[PDB]
């Protein structure tokens, strides 16, 4: 199968995407301070195989190198985000003048080279010293998310005009604090839950003040990684459970920011007195310029009563074809969630922030790579958006994840994403049969 991409529009954005922990290493470099990621890789048991971040890729000192990658793949704009405890340390005062120089060098070479910057502000790596103080349940850490907006757009929004305030708040609510699987290991549904609705009023202060902050006007949004929730079978139960789930894992994020509340259901499922003061959902609800979605697999849901709150649990995905993660390979739901994004919550402008896939990898002596597993989810999750765009979806851009191989959470760095392979020992980067065909995918829809 080859993917016909005529049907885009020549201002399709093409792209690829990273995170600052996930590559950068150089963790106790000029003055940054510890994340809750560097902390949770301290604790045993928390990284498969006891991997850490430490060095990861290297991208502090070999950005360059990355730069290369993106000169190859002829990408429009390459997805990136500031390490907060690389830019305000202490997540509170002083800026640290070299990390934010260090960002400020990107965004220069980036445009130098014909490729937009695209800003993630918060992908995860809260600053341990805010956790401290009670981290994503403590309010005063949404308007420290705010400070630390402002300072980024005063020093780079005259170049940078496309940004992201989070990254998948799910993953750092539930999966941080609820199943405890990713920093900061909490495991408890009502902090938990304040947690959720202190990332989201994060996202709204951070919307104003990069709006109040960046000398040239900003497009910002939020990117949610979602999964169309189906039933296990047709019962009334998984029917039901399946709505739980969506809840859960899509609407409790897009209602309240498209200025429709927090959904009922799941404010009564939860139980939790939400920390909410006057003013806050109107805050939270800021017009923003596009959404960003992730999208990596729909969800099979069964009713579960042994899950506490929730009474459900996903099972496995029924195609085939399944990662090394065992994530279910299925470009439908692709498909299904741009536009469900684009008729059912009216989004003017959609984004694919996140798309990929983990397979493993067999690298020659010098690191050369065929991939056909990786490069056919990419051309069949490519193909799932021309088909959305054919249906009237306002879809702009798509985003690879990821550029290269790297530090992937909890898993550690087995299950390699990247368009490139990375061999950890040298930082040596050689791009995949999957990333050459990106590029060729590319070419081919600009010609």
């Amino acid at each position: 199968f080859m993917v016909e991409l005529s049907p885009l529009r020549q201002d399709f954005v093409w792209g690829t995407a990273t995170s600052a922990y996930q590559i950068e290493g150089a963790v106790a470099d000029d003055g940054r301070l510890p994340s809750i990621w560097d902390t949770f890789c301290r604790v045993p048991g928390a990284i498969d195989n006891g991997d850490t971040g430490d060095v990861a890729c290297d991208s502090y000192h070999r950005w360059p190198e990355d730069l290369a990658l993106l000169k190859q793949l002829g990408v429009d704009a390459y997805r990136f985000s500031i390490a907060w405890p690389r830019v305000i340390p202490t997540g509170s005062g002083a800026v640290n003048t070299a990390g934010l120089d260090y960002y400020d060098r990107v965004v220069d070479d980036l445009l130098a080279e014909g490729i937009k910057p695209f800003v993630t502000l918060y992908h995860w790596d809260l600053p341990q010293a805010l956790q401290d103080l009670g981290g994503w349940d403590n309010r005063d850490t949404a308007y420290r998310f705010a400070e630390y907006a402002a300072v980024v757009g005063a020093k780079l929004g005259d170049r940078v005009r496309d940004w992201v305030t989070l990254n998948e708040p799910l993953c750092s609510a539930w999966i941080g604090h609820w199943e405890g699987r990713m920093a900061p290991g909490i495991t408890d549904p009502a902090i938990a839950v304040r947690a959720s609705y202190n990332l989201l009023l994060a996202h709204g202060l951070g919307v104003a003040a990069l709006r109040d902050a960046c000398p040239e006007p900003p497009a910002v949004g939020l990117v949610v990684n979602l999964s169309g929730c189906e039933p296990a079978s047709q019962s009334p139960e998984d029917i039901r459970a399946a709505r739980i789930a969506d809840g859960h894992i899509n609407r409790w994020w897009l209602d309240p920011t498209s200025g429709r509340g927090f959904p009922a259901d799941m404010v009564e499922t939860y139980g939790v007195e939400l920390p909410e003061r006057p003013g806050d959902l109107e805050i939270i609800a800021a017009p923003t310029d596009f959404i960003g979605l992730n999208y990596y697999f729909r969800q099979i849901i069964e009713a579960d009563g042994s899950v506490p709150v929730l009474g459900f649990s996903q099972v496995p995905g029924p195609n085939a074809e399944h990662t090394m993660i065992d994530w279910e390979v299925h470009p439908a739901g692709l498909e299904e969630l741009i536009l469900r994004l684009a008729k059912e919550y009216g989004a003017e402008k959609i984004y694919v922030t996140e798309n990929g896939s983990a397979w493993v990898d067999q690298p020659d002596a010098e690191f050369a790579v065929d991939d056909p597993d990786r490069t056919a989810y990419l051309e069949e999750h490519l193909a799932a958006c021309v088909r959305a765009v054919e249906q009237g979806a306002p879809l702009a851009g798509y985003f690879a994840w990821s550029l290269m191989d790297n530090f992937e959470w909890a898993y550690g760095y087995a299950p390699r994403f990247g368009l490139a392979y990375v061999d950890y020992p040298t930082g040596t980067r050689v791009m995949k049969t999957s990333g050459k065909r990106y590029a060729d995918l590319i070419r081919g829809h600009r010609e």
